[PDB]
């Protein structure tokens, strides 16, 4: 079984991780990570399977380094995410539904005419604007926090939240020991937002108690739902948006191509997630002696995922380092895969097309023009700044 001290956390792998994926798939399906005492697997196979196989590989335990079995959470888990059968089924049932395609259909025409709204704006103001603060950042703090019916005041804290909470996934680090005097300032504000009273509308956040009051879930599961919503929805999609911004400004051979053609602009965004993977890295613990990649991972331990790693193995992926609209990216793991598989993903996709829609209507060209700043974190690859320049037609 190979050994190696590869840290995955470390600084230098966090700014730039192409060169850790690839040490880590060449090496074999399965890594031990001295550093760690936990599993990686990188390659396309092996991470797809692993995500999959819940009954092997828990949640329960927590999906980041953090074992639950022993460790005090940093705040009471998810219900979704750091949840197994048969306790995951009904929370899992209640998002799947209300944030499915069909569920969506009566928010697309509002948020495509929101993104125009912004972005014609925005070019009225200024040829030269950060891709971040001006859209990536701009855009999900209208939309999304308003379809789930929380209030305008706060809405600042939707951020250092997520990022907290994917920070938290990670070892122990400047990068995680963020706050504390302000953590619990964000906690006691999300909470507070995810109660009955505090929403408006019948936006996301009233769907989740009404199926409270159905029976499907209970009225103390109903504000961690909305909890997940707050955690999970704001931060992914910004920096999810500002990757595929990233990409088009680098790339505009594949800008060229979406102004050609329309109806990439719903399909983009998938092939962003795959070649960016927002998401790097989840762990499972496994639940019993497991043997994946010709490793038995005992009973107890955890397996790291690398979703980016599998997304760029060319086991699955012909020549994987490109962006490319033309490439069918279906059966990436960027969302993760099977019972756990992001339920937020039709929201991500329809702000993403909707942003694009409006902007490849209203720009020819797109550059950089300035540094760009990553921002650190253990989990997420995010984003403090993307300075970019646009012509218009
Ligand atoms: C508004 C946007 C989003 C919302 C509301 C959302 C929400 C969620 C929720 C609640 C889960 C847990 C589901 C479960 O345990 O059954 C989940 C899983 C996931 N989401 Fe999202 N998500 C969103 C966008 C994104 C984006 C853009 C990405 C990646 C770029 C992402 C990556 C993931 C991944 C990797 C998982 C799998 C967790 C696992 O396998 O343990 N999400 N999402
Ligand atoms: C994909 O990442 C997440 C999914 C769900 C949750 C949740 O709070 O339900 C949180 C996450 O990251 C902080």
């Amino acid at each position: 079984l190979p050994v190696s001290d590869a840290d995955p956390f470390a600084l230098d792998v966090l700014q730039d991780p192409l060169p850790f994926q690839a040490n880590l798939r060449d090496a074999g399906p399965v890594v031990y990570l001295r550093r760690y005492d936990v599993f990686a697997l990188g390659r396309y196979e092996q991470v797809h399977a692993a995500l999959t196989d819940w009954q092997s590989f828990q949640s329960a335990a927590g999906v980041g380094l953090s074992n639950f079995r022993y460790e005090t959470p940093w705040r009471p888990p998810s219900i979704l995410l750091e949840a197994d059968p048969p306790h995951h089924d009904a929370p899992r049932a209640v998002l799947s539904k209300i944030l499915g395609p069909r569920a969506l259909q009566k928010l697309r025409a509002a948020w495509i005419q929101d993104a125009e709204a912004l972005v014609d704006q925005l070019l009225a103001n200024t040829t030269e604007f950060d891709a971040v603060t001006d859209l990536a950042a701009a855009f999900p703090l209208r939309v999304f926090p308003d379809a789930v019916g929380i209030p305008d005041a706060g809405r600042e804290n939707l951020l250092p939240y997520g990022d907290h909470a994917f920070n938290a996934f990670g070892p122990a680090n400047g990068l995680v020991e963020k706050g504390a005097p302000r953590v619990a300032e964000l906690s006691g504000w999300v909470n507070a937002q995810c109660a009955r009273d505090a929403l408006t509308g019948d936006g996301f956040g009233a769907q989740i108690w009404a199926a409270a009051d159905r029976g499907d879930i209970t009225y103390e599961q109903a504000p961690l739902v909305v909890r997940s919503l707050l955690t999970a929805g704001v931060d992914t999609t910004v920096n999810g948006l500002a990757a595929v911004l990233y990409a088009f400004a680098t790339h505009p051979d594949q800008w060229a191509r979406l102004r050609e053609n329309r109806t990439l602009a719903r399909t983009a965004f998938d092939e962003a997630v795959r070649w960016e993977s927002p998401v790097q890295t989840f762990f499972r613990t496994a639940t019993r002696d497991t043997e994946i990649g010709g490793a038995t991972i005992p009973d107890g331990k955890k397996i790291l995922m690398f979703l980016g790693a599998a997304n760029r193995d060319p086991r699955r992926w012909e020549n994987p380092e490109v962006f490319d609209l033309g490439r069918n990216p279906s059966g990436h793991v960027g969302y993760g895969m099977g019972i756990h598989q992001c339920v937020g993903q039709h929201v991500a996709r329809l702000e993403s097309e909707a942003l694009l829609t409006a902007l490849a209507s209203r720009v020819h060209s797109l550059e950089i023009a300035g540094p760009v700043h990553r921002h650190l974190n253990n989990t997420l690859r995010s984003w403090e700044s993307v300075p970019v320049k646009v012509r218009l037609p």
